[PDB]
């Protein structure tokens, strides 16, 4: 029986000892011990807490004791901390997220068999090096690109590329792998990261003007995510501020709000090669901060940003 | 015989001269009498309430003539939605009113403007499509003007909605599956004809470790309204929090909106005292879309229970 | 004050029980509901006959006719939920609600749906906003229309979709609608199960390659009057097929194409086959399971062919 | 420049020289010619036509001067023949199959763009030893998932499992690898394979009898796909005549028409171990279909079989 780390940060499926107890059928599994990193309400959740989440998981992947991690989060930024978590743990051990949309108190809950799904695909050999996890809604899907899509409903978390599997009665069944770095094969590493660089998002609509560009870069903004209107595209009234931002070193990440499927196309809307620029592939807004504040602790050469854009 | 249809354009990969765009679809003639007029040229991502304005006086114009059984707009993707939303606020006409745009140009392989304005135009000179509100009619679906957002990037099928669509158009026919639940147009409360001009409303981004610079910084620079564009069921950091309240006593709405685009919506009460803060939930509708309500519903009313209704009825 | 909801329990998934268990099983249907139960039957859905839906659709009839009766649950098995809510869609003449809901899981099992499914199935059957929707299936948080619902994904509790979407959602009991129904049904339906005391025999064939004539041919033998065709694409027929679907037209065995391409779109008519020659149907976006449905409730009615088209096009 | 070669087949998107005429641009990407294989529409594919097609391609993947090759297909069978390919072609050479959903002449017609984006794929680096791939609607999908979903509008062919990728201005951007075995990995090769066994399918809906099922076993099946209700379910009328065909050597094989997601459980709905049958995993039944008669040509054992249907 695999040796599996709940670890619980907090979220609607929220005491992780009492947790644990209250779904017996863990032991059946798996031998489970619980540790509580941190007890937040995940749209809260900043810069530090995800580091130390980060350090927390490295250490124990590191330990022999270890065979898997599940993590219980939010569903708010569940997907943001896979992402990051996908970048930065070397490791093959197989990490888990997981959360609920429903308490545990609820009518028909949906976090309990959440849970033991998670720990079922954290203590199965199919998991090893597959990159981070997210087993909600009896679906494995990758931590890379799933996303919270749906409110309410327990189906809340898709992918544009489709879950990779599904685990029922415990048992994993596969029928994709992922095509992008993860873990093991990531030039990112938590071990080397005590810090993350600041990274906003402003978003693109009609009428938008460039002042949430302006402010998020006057406090502080190492790079802008541009949440922009189809495919990444940029107002007329924005880009002279794009541009003179980026001259100041500011980064330029044109990303979009326009999530189910696709991606932004490089010096398609803006002419990126020109401005410096770097468009965000098929990420969404809040992925793409996460992997620039991640590629911004190694690099700020635009060219490699754009190349860790199409890798990862 | 032949329907009267006018043909309004405003720009977009559609067109990338109104004159051209009727001659480079001949079948036209065989379903409508149509005629154009350029009321813009516009890159649509980049288009502004003065355009909206001008556009939706246009169409009052034109939905009041006799001589006028139907209107397409040709829009590019970028706003459309918005533009298709807006109309369905404040045109109050029983007329159809058909949004289009493409996804490629139509000197591109398999360019898919053609097909879409010649559907358009059946739309909007079919019986069926009186009452309706504002309709969509891109990848032979007809979506409602609502509800329906770009939501896939670069593929014919960017055009989606939530709830569904209503129908499909083929060899120019309209076959109907749902119908509007929302009030729209003719039941609409507003009304282009009194609306001289639009309240400033702004959008800021929820996400892991946001600050209130956004929030602040747009209000300060004239935000009457803030769409909160958050995390899961609206969630507001608690960091945030504290400027919200002080940006909504300083008289700023705060519009409870999210990123989570494909289904469900936004509850009052649930992440956030709504109640206790004066706050507005966006129901189902995603950021872009709750500004264009937002901006329509505070030419009319700034209580904060008033526009909760809208929020709830349109 | 509350409403009167009364639940019918057909068997199922939801009672992996009687229908007082799965009563006691919410106590909070008292809180929204003065409710009671009937057991029509305790069967598995893949198993249900003609004579099974007959019996249902007269309760039903009966419950929607009574004055102490505001609205109507009916519980379960998901595999042909989508054709009992349909069959009560066309017969049922009552603007009273009447809601269709099963459970992925049973009540036992870790994280069971059946509760709050059948909780929200009360909800919707006790809001005077259901009133004149026809039939719903309220599973998921989702009203879906009876109509054009269908079982389309296995195992997950999101199994129920249609190619419109749903029509709204129920959450914390309260229901919140976005679109209506366009098509005819109950109340404005032509057919009224008060008028049904048998329902003709229609069978289903699946189409392939390499398929023949085999199946079409031993299930009008075997007493079709109808055969739902489960086309490829736009319910194409195989140059194999055709000459056995035109004798056995010609010897009065209604031919309506359905196909297997359930997500989306419609089988246009003349477009694959020539219709209007052959005197065939096209099953519009019905599927081949509701096409059935509705074949076998116009054919108590009607055997001329383009009655049967106007049906396919406004139910 | 990749030579690529266009076998024509048929359909909507349709002689070959007309067709590769049609699209001058293909000249810019590789190096083309075509052959007419056969001329039918899909809905009427034999079993013949399939070994003839797939003996043409495995001896165009032999030849040294075919780096690639695209099939032009109707949209009906299409998702059969893509599978069929899938499982008995040796060879890790691009194989595309592409359609169109409207003709040449259609006003906005997709065969153009289709028949480019196929040439494309089947001439890049990428493609090689991912499988039989399907390139319409600007997505790379799975032969071996991919089925044509939705009728009329172009976005007719979708996965459960979602698009691998997406072709974009002739290039091929990945973002999920195949997990289940196909061409160079597989135990079949169409150059063993004379004559496919007869293989047919029965519908499952209220109130069926065990009609259908006699009658095609009768007239020649080896095996029957049961497009059941739900999870394969089996009617209680239908269930003793199953019994007898498989006592009497006929594979019973249990798929349904709930085809957007999710699979067919073994041992859930039915005792498949006691009665010997086999479950088709996630296979619609036309895709069962053409898995059952690949591995009927190598094994009579339903646990073999039900292996096959959890590899393939
Ligand atoms: N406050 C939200 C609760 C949402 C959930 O976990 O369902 C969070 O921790 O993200
Ligand atoms: N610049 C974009 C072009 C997008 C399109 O129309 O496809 C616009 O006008 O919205
Ligand atoms: N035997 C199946 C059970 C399936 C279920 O209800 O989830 C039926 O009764 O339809
Ligand atoms: N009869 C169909 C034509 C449909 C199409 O290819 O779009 C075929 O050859 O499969």
């Amino acid at each position: 029986l695999a040796n599996v780390v709940i670890l619980a940060t907090g979220g609607t499926i929220a005491g992780v000892d009492k947790l644990i107890a209250g779904v017996p059928e863990l032991a059946d599994i798996a031998n489970v011990r619980g540790e509580q990193v941190m007890q937040i309400a995940s749209e809260s959740i900043s810069n530090d807490d995800l580091l130390k989440l980060g350090k927390r998981v490295a250490e124990l992947a590191e330990s022999k004791d270890v065979d898997g991690i599940v993590i219980t989060h939010g569903t708010d930024t569940l997907e943001e901390t896979a992402f990051f978590l996908n970048l930065v743990e070397k490791t093959d051990k197989p990490i888990v997220v997981v959360g609920s949309m429903r308490p545990g108190t609820a009518m028909s809950a949906d976090g309990m068999l959440n849970l033991y799904n998670a720990v079922a695909v954290a203590s199965d050999k199919q998991s090893r090096g597959k990159g981070v996890l997210v087993t909600m809604n009896d679906e494995i899907q990758s931590g890379r690109d799933v996303s919270m899509a749906v409110n309410i409903k327990t189906e809340a978390f898709k992918s544009a590329w489709g879950p990779m599997g599904m685990v029922v009665e415990g048992k994993s069944y596969w029928f994709r792998l992922p095509a992008k770095r993860h873990t093991v094969n990531s030039e990112f590493d938590i071990k080397q990261i005590s810090s993350l660089p600041q990274v906003d998002i402003a978003y693109g609509y009609g009428n938008v003007t460039d002042t949430a560009y302006k402010a998020l870069a006057q406090n502080g903004a190492k790079a802008l995510i541009h949440a922009g209107t189809g495919n990444g595209s940029v107002s007329s009234r924005v880009v002279p501020a794009l541009q003179e931002l980026r001259k100041n070193g500011v980064q330029i990440i044109r990303s979009s709000h326009v999530n189910q499927g696709g991606f932004v196309l490089r010096n398609a809307e803006q002419p990126d090669d020109k401005n410096d620029w770097v468009v965000a592939h098929d990420l969404n807004p809040q992925k793409a901060r996460i992997l620039a504040m991640v590629a911004m602790t190694k690099t700020q050469d635009s060219k490699e940003l754009q190349r860790i854009f199409w890798e990862y």
